[PDB]
């Protein structure tokens, strides 16, 4: 009885979907963006075609139903129905094409722009010169941050080693064009962080010494409350880059098999949660957090909510959210599947 047990209702086991599931909930639960993706016009859409409109169907059961709800309209909709097509791609990759397909159904409609309002940030990827004055600047998007996690203690330190500079010397110099090769540093600097911050922490690598993916389960700290104001080039006084962890997505044991699961706090307030599938529980901030961090269980991937932005993004979702005619859709589709 999870619904009964802690307000929330899991998702169905049935299939090898890995990170699906523990993604699926992250996304549900930044009720923004639940909110935009039930505004999407899907009436004209195919039932068995629309990713739109499956996560839609998602949502929407996640939000009424008193059973596990299940997914398979929505992996036949982007076309991933076999283990290859999970183990081919990791998390940032199926959340970049959910977040694709419901941000361009979203140009011209009302909630135009919601995806990069919530997830976007912008940095700049530089390489400066050094006995010469020739510098190539480059302004990048960026919808998730991968950080690296080997022989790094916690966040702070993988965002040191993130904005570090890399010296292009020896036989790794650069070519400067009408300098020729030149020794030059390389660096990346952030100029805007976003309200809902995607980090994904680097524990499935490829072995070079092998020709075998393998998991890093060394320990690596985060908190529940992160501030980046000083990886920022120009810092705001009105609002300083302070975050909030709002999701931990949880795996444990080996790179092929193992378990997945994800612990959130939905309002943001540190009441927290484990989704298990099917089954969700409350839980202790120690079990999300600390009980995370390796040394078995471990996080590879992490939601952080800007402190100032946690009321917007986390605002609360009625049922009259849900406008009237995908309701009827989706309550005639189960009608459907009631006479089956
Ligand atoms: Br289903």
């Amino acid at each position: 009885g999870s619904k009964k047990h802690t307000g929330y209702v899991g998702l169905k086991n049935q299939g090898a979907t890995c990170y699906m599931n523990s993604l699926l909930q992250t996304l549900f639960f930044t009720n923004q963006l639940r909110k935009a993706v039930y505004m999407m016009p899907t009436e004209g859409d195919d039932s068995s075609k629309s990713v739109p409109l499956a996560l839609q169907r998602v949502f929407y059961e996640l939000q009424h139903s008193d059973k596990p709800v299940g997914t398979k309209k929505l992996t036949k909709s982007f076309g991933w129905e076999t283990l290859d097509s999970f183990m081919q791609h990791d998390v940032q990759e199926l959340c970049r094409v959910l977040l694709d397909n419901v941000e361009n159904k979203m140009k011209g409609t009302c909630v135009e722009g919601t995806i990069p309002k919530l997830f976007r940030g912008k940095m700049v990827s530089y390489i400066q010169c050094k006995e010469v004055d020739y510098r190539s600047d480059r302004r990048e998007d960026y919808y998730d941050i991968q950080l690296s996690i080997k022989g790094k203690k916690n966040i702070f330190e993988s965002f040191v080693d993130y904005v570090a500079v890399e010296q292009l010397d020896g036989d790794n110099k650069y070519d400067a064009g009408e300098h020729g090769l030149q020794e030059a540093e390389k660096g990346v600097k952030f100029l805007t962080l976003p309200p809902v911050l995607h980090l994904q922490l680097m524990r499935f690598m490829y072995d070079p010494q092998t020709d075998q993916n393998i998991k890093i389960n060394d320990r690596f700290e985060f908190p529940e409350q992160l501030p980046l104001d000083e990886f920022l080039q120009k810092t705001d006084p009105k609002d300083p880059a302070n975050y909030i962890l709002h999701a931990v997505l949880v795996h444990s044991g080996d790179n092929h098999g193992g378990h997945y699961v994800v612990y959130l706090n939905p309002k943001g307030d540190g009441k927290w949660c484990k989704f298990d599938d099917d089954v969700v529980s409350r839980c202790t901030k120690e079990e999300a957090i600390e009980h995370n961090y390796g040394g078995c269980t471990n996080a590879y991937m992490l939601v952080y909510i800007r402190e100032s932005k946690l009321s917007e993004v986390l605002q609360a979702v009625t049922d009259h959210d849900i406008p009237q005619q995908l309701v009827e859709r989706l309550q005639e589709e189960k009608r459907i599947e009631a006479q089956k």
